[PDB]
C-alpha cells in the first residue's frame, strides 16, 4: 500500500518555475513534518539551482494533514498566501518551514502565522488571522486532502517527478537522476 504512480494534477496549486518546464516535481508535504523541514533546507535548494532556475523543472506543493490541528492551521494560511499574494508565496513557505521547532509539542498558532505573513508578504496579519478563524480557505485544504487520498499518500514528504514516485526524498542522487531521465524522455 504505497503512493500511486501517475501524474498528480497541479491545477490550482502553488507553482514555482517556468510555465513551459518539461518536468513537474510535486511535493506532498506538511508544515509540521520534520522530514519536510529537512527537504526544505537540504534538498529543495539543489532542485532550485540545478533545474528550476534553468527552466527544466516546475515545482508544486500540496498540503497533507498528518499532524493534527496545527497542520490544518498552517495549510489554511498557506492557501491564503497563494491566493492573495502568490509572488510572495515561496518566501512565506520557506520561512514557515524554517520556523518549525525541533520539539514535539504544538507550535502553530494564528499569531505565529500572522508574523510570517507580515515579514514575507503584502498580506495584513489581522486579515490572515481573521481568515484562519473563519476557515475561509477550507475548500482548498479539502481539495488537497482529496488529491492526497487519490494518490494514496502514506508519509510526508512524498515527491513526484512527473509520474514517478521518489522512494527517498532525502536521496538527491535518486531525485537528480530521475529528473534527468524524465528530461531525456521529453
Ligand atoms: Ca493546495
Amino acid at each position: 500500500n504505497d503512493a500511486v504512480s501517475g501524474q498528480p494534477s497541479i491545477k490550482g496549486q502553488p507553482v514555482l518555475g517556468k510555465d513551459d518546464a518539461p518536468v513537474t516535481v510535486v511535493e506532498f508535504g506538511d508544515y509540521k513534518c520534520p522530514s519536510c523541514k529537512v527537504f526544505n533546507s537540504d534538498i529543495f535548494p539543489k532542485i532550485q539551482k540545478d533545474f528550476i532556475d534553468k527552466g527544466d523543472v516546475k515545482f508544486s506543493f500540496v498540503n497533507v494533514m498528518f499532524h493534527g490541528k496545527g497542520s490544518r492551521l498552517a495549510a489554511l494560511a498557506s492557501e491564503e498566501v497563494w491566493k492573495e499574494d502568490p509572488d510572495s508565496f515561496w518566501d512565506f513557505h520557506e520561512k514557515l518551514f524554517e520556523k518549525q521547532p525541533d520539539t514535539e509539542q504544538e507550535w502553530v498558532t494564528p499569531g505565529l502565522l500572522g508574523d510570517l505573513a507580515k515579514s514575507t508578504t503584502k498580506i495584513k496579519p489581522e486579515t490572515l488571522k481573521e481568515n484562519l478563524d473563519k476557515e475561509t480557505f477550507a475548500s482548498q485544504v479539502e481539495k488537497d486532502s482529496d488529491l492526497n487520498q487519490k494518490m494514496n499518500i502514506q508519509a510526508t514528504p512524498t515527491i513526484y517527478v512527473n509520474d514517478k514516485v521518489i522512494k527517498n526524498f532525502a536521496d538527491y542522487d535518486e531525485i537528480k537522476e530521475t529528473i534527468e531521465k524524465e528530461l531525456k524522455g521529453k
